[PDB]
């Protein structure tokens, strides 16, 4: 019997899905898991490990992050805010990084994808960091086709977590170059209704979302600063059997809280 994820179990079952949450409170060492090996679509939250990858290879290239990048209308994809608006200006590499994480840019993210050497080079990265879970196979936008029992651009909650705690709190990244990733999961702009509408308002929040949306696919991810506690690691992840099905902000948040609540 595991009574502590009975409330994440109802929760899945009136949405018509899998929830898969992992958090980790980094000051006691407690967790809280369901599901939390099973893989799930990454959809935009791949984003932030770009990011961080971006961020590992500007430790040794001099002002690699400060690089402008003049790119053309042919990089552009939907869903490109920032990109389109900078597109007769040009933005540095670490314009493109936070608007891949803060505004989940779909331009932005390919440019930064070829920079690394495509889908195949993050996951070398992530691999570089003792994570054996996550995978990328495709760029934007097909990576998001979410489709049940593909491994294709999926990851696990705990694998997720474990690489956002090693890259925003660990040592896989230079310090300087850790607090910056920080400082863009902090100002990420889309995240308002997942596990930021879970924590406490006085509560810092680093968070990068994804949603494919088909198949109820769904996501968000975040390092949580609780006043006067050690930060919280925290993964939810959803999907449904079929295509059409909807994904579900507030079961996120709903997950997130349990999740929290659950912790040592």
């Amino acid at each position: 019997t595991n009574l502590v994820a009975e409330p994440f179990a109802k929760l899945e079952q009136d949405f018509g899905g899998s929830i898969g949450v992992y958090a980790m409170d980094t000051g006691s060492g407690a967790t809280v898991s369901y599901r939390a090996e099973e893989r799930f679509p990454l959809c935009s939250s791949f984003k932030g490990f770009l990011a961080a990858a971006v961020l590992a290879r500007s430790q040794q290239q001099a002002g690699l992050l400060d690089t402008p990048i003049r790119y053309g209308k042919n990089a552009l994809v939907p869903w490109s805010p920032i990109s389109e608006k900078y597109l007769t200006t040009g933005m540095t590499v670490a314009e493109l990084s936070a608007a891949a994480v803060q505004y989940s840019d779909n331009a932005a993210a390919n440019l930064l994808l070829k920079e690394l050497g495509g889908p195949a080079g993050l996951t070398a990265f992530m691999r570089s960091i003792g994570d054996t879970t996550f995978r990328l196979d495709r760029w934007e936008l097909e990576l998001n086709s979410a489709i049940p029992g593909d491994a294709r651009d999926t990851s696990s909650p705990r694998a997720v977590t474990e690489s956002l705690q090693k890259l925003t709190l660990g040592s896989a990244l230079a310090a300087p170059q850790r607090q910056q990733f920080v400082d863009w999961l902090k100002g990420n702009t889309t995240g308002n209704h997942r596990i930021r509408a879970a924590v406490p308002a006085d509560w810092a929040v680093g968070d990068k979302t994804g949603t494919c949306g088909v198949y109820g696919t769904a996501n968000d991810y975040a390092v949580v600063w609780p006043t006067g506690r050690a930060p919280i690691v925290l993964a939810v992840y959803t999907r449904a059997p079929n295509k059409d099905d909807k994904h579900s902000e507030a079961v996120i948040a709903a997950a997130a809280r349990l999740a929290l609540e659950g912790l040592g």
